[PDB]
């Protein structure tokens, strides 16, 4: 019953690359719209690609016959920008995905107190703000209304008030008061094996819930988006906008290979996320890093990644086995997912339902009286 309806070769425009690539897309009954860089010899349906729920658009800008897929996913929206060489491919190329779409068919702002910016993006911006009521703080992502139900787990970020206006439309989320965690890697210099084991356990966590229940990639697993809360838990933000880059969107650092590549990705994008993540606990410095784009775009996809002798084989082999480049050969890329990551060494002895219930001890108390101690929003942040 799920079977493609379109397919073909379409020029692409790389969402963090922002050049035009051939890649052949396969429009599915399911709603699914994945591109591949070869013609797919031919798992489980991914909410990334699917066409519901979003609007088409056909422009001549920047490029003639472009038409654009605009998706609204959890709180972000999120373009894909395809162009075709005649307007009648474009035409029968957008009434398809739009049959796919159809056939698959009091809080006020006054209440918060603005304290400071924290993103722009191409559709919105995100807020610091402070609820007057109860003085606590909270993000809220402010999107222009014009353009376009909590799922709560313990190490993400929840989504806590949804309100709209006139021209806007409001999410209101759970803002920890723990601090950043580069900023915590940044003051300890390096983090023990332990210490990168819980914040690695919990983020393992939350990525099996976004991967099995949710049926997503999170695709930004970095560093700048961990904080932790008022007790030192993990919390995996979402204060991401949508940008239109500068003269390449974005720091590329933390890229997965296939991701760079603009090639077809799935939930072993988030394990080299992990892989990063870690190598940077554990290390103290990021895998890759070169001024030169071109070289460190080459970093990532050809040179292997080399670990200090101060880290032991249990590391190594986690490490490794998240930061290669092949993502069918990487840690966490078969069919068993976050299952092939709890079941490795590094992790032994490490009972999973504990960690969701918030059994392990934090090994750091961050320096905040509650949950309203505002700490590391002071001058003290350096
Ligand atoms: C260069 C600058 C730029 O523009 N970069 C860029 C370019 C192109 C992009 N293309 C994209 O997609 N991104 C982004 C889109 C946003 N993610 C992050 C992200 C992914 C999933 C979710 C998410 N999701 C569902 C459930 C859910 C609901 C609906 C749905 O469709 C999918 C999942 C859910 O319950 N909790 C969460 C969640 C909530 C809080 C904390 C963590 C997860 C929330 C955020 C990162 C990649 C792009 C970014």
């Amino acid at each position: 019953d799920v079977a493609i309806v379109k397919e073909g070769w379409l020029h692409k425009r790389g969402e963090y690359i922002k050049t035009w690539r051939p890649r052949y897309f396969l429009l599915k009954n399911d709603g699914t719209f994945i591109g591949y860089k070869e013609r797919p010899q031919d798992e489980a349906p991914l909410n990334n690609f699917s066409v519901a729920q979003c609007q088409l658009m056909k422009t001549e800008r920047p490029r003639p016959n472009t038409f654009i897929i605009r998706c609204l996913q959890w709180t972000t929206v999120i373009e894909r920008t395809f162009h075709v060489e005649t307007p009648e491919e474009r035409e029968e190329w957008t009434t398809a995905i739009q049959t796919v779409a159809d056939g698959l068919k009091r809080v006020t702002m006054n209440e918060f107190e603005y304290l400071k910016l924290l993103g722009k993006g191409t559709f919105g911006k995100v807020i610091l703000v402070k609820e007057k009521a109860t003085g606590r703080y909270y993000a809220m992502k402010i999107l222009k209304k014009e353009v376009i139900q909590n799922s709560r787990h313990p190490f993400l970020t929840a989504l806590k008030y949804s309100f709209q206006t006139h021209d806007r439309l409001c999410f209101v989320m759970e803002y920890a008061n723990g601090g950043e965690l580069f900023f915590h890697l940044s003051r300890e210099r390096v983090f023990s094996e332990d210490r990168a084991r819980f914040y690695g356990a919990e983020i393992v966590s939350a990525l099996d819930y976004l991967h099995s229940e949710k049926n997503v990639v999170y695709r930004d697993l970095k560093l700048e988006n961990l904080m932790l809360d008022k007790d030192g838990h993990i919390k995996i933000t979402d204060f991401g906008l949508c940008k239109e880059g500068i003269k390449f969107c974005g720091t590329p650092e933390y890229l997965a290979p296939e991701v760079l590549e603009d090639n077809d990705y799935g939930r072993a994008v988030d394990w080299w996320g992990l892989g990063v993540v870690m190598y940077e606990m554990m290390c103290g410095r990021l895998p890759f890093y070169n001024q030169d784009h071109e070289k460190l775009f080459e970093l990532i996809l050809m040179e292997e990644i080399r670990f200090p002798r101060t880290l032991g084989p249990e590391a190594k082999s986690l490490l490794s086995g998240l930061l290669k480049k092949d993502p069918k050969q990487r840690l966490g890329g078969g069919s068993e997912d976050a299952k092939e990551i709890m079941q490795h060494r590094f992790f032994a002895g490490i009972v999973w339902q504990h960690v969701y219930e918030k059994k392990l001890s934090p090994p750091f108390k961050p320096q905040v009286t509650s949950e309203t101690d505002t700490r590391y929003f002071d001058e003290e942040f350096t």
